């Protein structure tokens, strides 16, 4: 069980929502607003990181995620499309730039 999500958080209260078994098309139009109307769906599940080390589980018997990360701020690489057979590692940088490493 190395495949995952691992997030090193480096600003304070920002958050993430996770949609399994996305839409890509949607996943593409997503905004904030967007994404957000969608926080009630069964299927998707927001969460609020700590600072330093974050690890999620991704259940294997779904292939693909959307991942969004909210900031409490704007950045350019807001959004990804990772999948569960996969160690999938980013970094919010104290810049509020987002690496997918």
């Amino acid at each position: 069980i190395m495949d995952g999500l691992y997030i090193n958080n480096n600003i304070p209260k920002t958050k993430i929502v996770l949609e399994s078994k996305p839409d890509k098309n949607i996943f593409y139009s997503d905004n904030y607003q967007s994404i957000s109307q969608r926080a009630a769906d069964d299927n998707v599940k927001a969460l609020n990181l700590k600072t330093g080390k974050n690890e999620f589980p991704l259940d294997k018997d779904i292939k693909d995620y959307a991942l969004y990360f909210i900031l409490p701020k704007k950045t350019e690489n807001w959004k990804y499309l990772i999948s569960s057979d996969s160690v999938n590692e980013f970094t919010i940088k104290n810049d509020s730039s987002i690496e997918k490493d």
